[PDB]
RNA sequence: GGUUCACCUCUAACCGGGUGAGCC
């Protein structure tokens, strides 16, 4: 949802890692 | 003081922690 900020952005990035943990 | 943007980080998330730069 509508935040072009870096938190949301990081929550991404960190759902993309959870993909990758390992 | 205000205001607008831009970046990094904690967590599965809430809740939190930091930074850069405009504009006034």
């Amino acid at each position: 949802e509508s935040k072009g900020t870096a938190k949301s952005r990081y929550k991404a990035r960190r759902a993309e890692l959870i993909a990758e943990r390992r």
